[PDB]
């Protein structure tokens, strides 16, 4: 619960050809939030799922995705889809019950995105 | 990790539409294996998810199967995933990396699941 438990804030889960939109929410939520790119070995309190058409062909992008909410948002954890380029209703059935950000909101789902983990990090010691 | 620590050994999770498949697989798995059709108070050793066309649009139906891997199958828990009528190419892309049963295999999927299910019995007290 200690906000210096983790050493990083906020780290995007971005597929492969998503790679320059990730670095622009990474720049976004810098600028305090600190943040990176998901890496394997990465750990911070929250993480951003790029949820795009690519992420969601992507086997190992899924799976992701389902660990990262195995232990997840249940009011312990922080995980945030991001949902760009795709028709809501190519959107994942399971969303319909749980909180995501739309990428045609306000600065591209980026504002309520960062909103969303600047939230979380306040609930922390 | 007690073989009595749960109600019944096996429940299936299935959608409105595959309500008859539902019950000839919890048939099967009867013939000791104590099964049952999963209700939203079921808590059993074992869940099979019946995943079919139908179970993959209720929206309801993902979120619980999210829900169901949540905490699962990581060597903590069971959930055994059984595909019926689907092209392999809708399978759902996170599964080319998890434990599932094809319902093209013996006994349409339903014994790999049944001998799925008893495997995990075993490693009970």
């Amino acid at each position: 619960s200690s906000r210096w438990s983790k050493d990083y804030d906020v780290c995007v889960c971005h597929s492969e050809e998503d790679l320059v939109a990730a670095q622009d929410l990474v720049s976004y939520l810098e600028g305090a939030i600190v943040s990176e790119l998901c890496q394997a070995l990465s750990s911070s309190h929250c993480r951003v799922l790029l949820i795009t058409p690519g992420f969601l062909q992507d086997p190992w992008c899924k799976y992701q995705m389902l660990q990262a909410l195995t232990e997840a948002p249940g009011a312990e954890g922080c995980t945030i889809p991001l949902l760009l380029g795709l028709s809501r209703a190519a959107y994942p059935p399971e969303l319909r019950f749980m909180y995501y950000v739309d990428g045609r909101g306000p600065d591209g789902g980026f504002r309520q995105v960062k909103e969303a983990v600047m939230r979380y990090l306040q609930t922390l010691s």
